[PDB]
């Protein structure tokens, strides 16, 4: 099926320079199920941050892998289903200081549909994995599928916020170089790492700040 199928128009012109690519990754999918091998997300949710649309995109908030953990991974970097519980200790995390940064109260659940609603681009690098193998998926093919789609964002005129967590992140500050993008940086919302720059960063305040400074629009973070 061909990338105007899959994704938004958007994104599906952004996506033409790796549209053999992409059809390689689902031979890839295929060959996984075919070898007895399992992968996450569900096909159906695998190219889902392409699905909103390209234009609209404000923020982009990146990834590296999807949840390893069977059930949680949906497509969108960070997310799980309303009805996953407890919420991975990442996004419990990320929930912390979305609280502490905005005031708002602790969201209902762990779905983020609401963000990639508003033009909040959650992009994972490689996007599928083995469940219970953390990163499996890295090399197979997505990372330059991925790099194009952050590429043309940053190509666009628009302003763009790149929110970048952890030093796997912090390497595509280059290819945000442009004036009308800007990135902000931090330690990852992982236990391993959050205390030691994470809580406290204000990203998401800080992200409307430069929006609103770049004459755009702010994000509306406000999770039921
Ligand atoms: O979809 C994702 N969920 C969580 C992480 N993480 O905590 O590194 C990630 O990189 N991507
Ligand atoms: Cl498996
Ligand atoms: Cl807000």
């Amino acid at each position: 099926r061909p990338l105007s199928e899959l994704v938004e128009r958007g994104w599906a012109a952004a996506l033409e320079p790796v549209a053999d690519q992409v059809a390689h990754m689902g031979q890839f999918l295929r060959a996984e199920i075919a070898a007895g091998r399992r992968y996450l997300p569900a096909g159906s949710n695998v190219l889902r941050a392409f699905t909103f649309p390209f234009d609209n995109v404000r923020v982009l908030i990146v990834g590296q892998d999807p949840y390893p953990t069977p059930g949680h991974a949906v497509g969108l970097s960070f997310s799980v289903a309303p009805d996953v519980r407890p919420w991975p200790r990442s996004l419990a995390n990320i929930f912390d200081e979305y609280t502490a940064d905005l005031g708002y109260p602790l969201p209902s659940n762990g779905d983020l549909t609401p963000w990639a609603q508003r033009g909040v681009l959650l992009l994972n690098r490689v996007l599928t994995v083995r469940p219970s193998n953390p990163a499996s998926h890295r090399g197979k093919g997505w990372e330059a599928v991925t790099e194009c789609a952050i590429r043309a964002l940053a190509a666009r005129a628009a302003p763009l916020v790149a929110i970048l967590w952890g030093r796997d992140a912090s390497t595509l500050k280059p290819m945000l170089a442009a004036g009308n993008c800007v990135a902000i940086e931090s330690p990852h919302p992982s236990p391993l790492s959050a205390s030691r720059g994470f809580f406290g960063s204000r990203p998401f305040s800080r992200a409307n700040e430069l929006l609103v400074g770049m004459g755009a629009e702010p994000i509306d973070w406000r999770l039921p």
